[PDB]
């Protein structure tokens, strides 16, 4: 549990936890600090369940895409760290993890998926994703073939459906327009209807998910796969000489891979936050720090100048940067929720053939564009309404009711920083305000009052 004089620290599972638990002990052996790293079960969702509560961690590590809705709920404490520090991070990393004009996170390194083929059965890798059916039969010819990779994931999948026009949310003078949806648009179609074709023709299999793919590619049972550099661990301890190389064109373009931030969020409910600041400034954020996790399971592109000048001679990291620099960085914003699971919901059935390419991508720019407004009025439906307002409006739709819960489990965070804030402990002054500003005169009188009280 959290309390003070401690770092919890949550990171996925397929990263280098293990290498980052070195980092704290180093810390912990220098400040006397206990640093205990975990890896839960989709601690993307479970975050918002426990963040304000006495179970959620002190600093939290995911891609840059969750980190907006987060913030805009007042989860996450403002990052202050002095200009000479921001001097030594590449200036596009800060981007990522800046919401509204405040950085809400510390930028760790840059991931971006690639084209990982084996060089023992591929000398000279496909230029285009058009090349590949006819190489697949030539390795079915061989009863291997050419190409596994998640399938169950839209990480996985989007870059082949953006290639030629698809993207989440259109951006426009430096902003993102959150009715302007192009999951459905021609440039969509295409890439999802080039990739169903390609199961169809049973040069994949539908079922096909990361632990089965990484074992395919590691037992030179598939010439390619496309995965991150956190795979290149247990690819490099299996015996595949294997390459990473650029993900193939199509139609002229490159297949574009939405491009992700590795990022370090400070819990804003964490009675430890400049003792956070100390550790990732000081400790992660320095040539040995990410050599320790590296070491583990590779972070990719670092965003640590010092240290990407020794990685860039990698590459396979040269590989993963071109497709990033192709590809597209991953808005930020609190709706990329509602995109990821309508895209979910679309490719599982339009893989499984329980719906048209047409169809799915249909639904899926409905139900994206309807439940990507929910978020603009989080924080209006009065206290205690919210689950009669979304069964008052009447979805239904499985992918919409997933951000109900999530907005719903925000409202309850916040809820919960309040009492937190209440009764003198570590609270978002944020999510404090969001709820009492929708808890009636009361609240709002309340509200006012410390923001007077504050004034000191
Ligand atoms: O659709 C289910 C899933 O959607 C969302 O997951 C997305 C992530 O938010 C997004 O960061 C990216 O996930 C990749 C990570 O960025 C990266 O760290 C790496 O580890 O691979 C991840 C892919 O497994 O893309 C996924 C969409 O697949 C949302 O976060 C989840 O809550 C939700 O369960």
């Amino acid at each position: 549990k959290i309390e003070e004089g401690k770092l919890v620290i949550w990171i996925n599972g397929d990263k280098g936890y293990n290498g980052l638990a070195e980092v704290g002990k180093k810390f912990e052996k220098d400040t006397g600090i206990k640093v205990t790293v975990e890896h839960p079960d989709k601690l993307e969702e479970k975050f918002p369940q426990v963040a304000a509560t006495g179970d959620g961690p002190d600093i939290i590590f995911w891609a840059h895409d969750r980190f907006g809705g987060y913030a805009q709920s007042g989860l996450l404490a403002e990052i202050t760290p002095a200009a000479a520090f921001q001097d030594k991070l590449y200036p596009f990393t800060w981007d990522a993890v800046r919401y509204n004009g405040k950085l809400i996170a510390y930028p760790i390194a840059v991931e971006a998926l690639s084209l990982i083929y084996n060089k023992d059965l591929l000398p000279n890798p496909p230029k285009t994703w058009e090349e590949i059916p006819a190489l697949d039969k030539e390795l079915k010819a061989k009863g291997k073939s050419a190409l596994m990779f998640n399938l169950q994931e839209p990480y996985f999948t989007w870059p082949l459906i953006a290639a030629d026009g698809g993207y989440a949310f259109k951006y426009a003078a430096g902003k993102y327009d959150i009715k302007d949806v192009g999951v459905d648009n021609a440039g969509a179609k295409a890439g999802l209807t080039f990739l169903v074709d390609l199961i169809k023709n049973k040069h994949m299999n539908a079922d096909t998910d990361y632990s089965i793919a990484e074992a395919a590619f590691n037992k030179g049972e598939t010439a390619m796969t496309i995965n991150g550099p956190w795979a290149w661990s247990n690819i490099d301890t299996s015996a595949v000489n294997y390459g990473v190389t650029v993900l193939p064109t199509f139609k002229g373009q490159p297949s574009k891979p939405f491009v992700g931030v590795l990022s370090a969020g400070i819990n804003a409910a964490s009675p430890n936050k400049e003792l956070a600041k100390e550790f990732l400034e000081n400790y992660l954020l320095t040539d040995e720090g990410l050599e320790a996790v590296n070491k583990d399971k590779p972070l990719g592109a670092v965003a640590l100048k010092s240290y990407e000048e020794e990685l860039a001679k990698d590459p396979r990291i040269a590989a993963t940067m071109e497709n990033a620099q192709k590809g597209e960085i991953m808005p930020n914003i609190p709706q990329m929720s509602a995109f990821w699971y309508a895209v979910r919901t679309a490719v599982i059935n339009a893989a499984s053939g329980r719906q048209t390419v047409d169809a799915a991508l249909a639904a899926a720019q409905t139900n994206a564009a309807a439940a990507a407004q929910l978020y603009d009025v989080m924080d209006a439906v009065p206290a205690r309404r919210w689950k009669e307002f979304v069964r008052t409006l009447g979805l239904r739709e499985a992918e919409i009711e997933a951000v109900e819960v999530e907005i719903g489990r925000f409202r309850d965070q916040q809820y919960e920083m309040l009492k937190r804030w209440r009764q003198q402990q570590p609270a978002g002054l944020g999510a404090v305000y969001a709820a009492l500003e929708r808890m009636g005169l009361d609240g709002c009188v309340e509200d006012l009052r410390s923001r007077l009280q504050r004034l000191e």
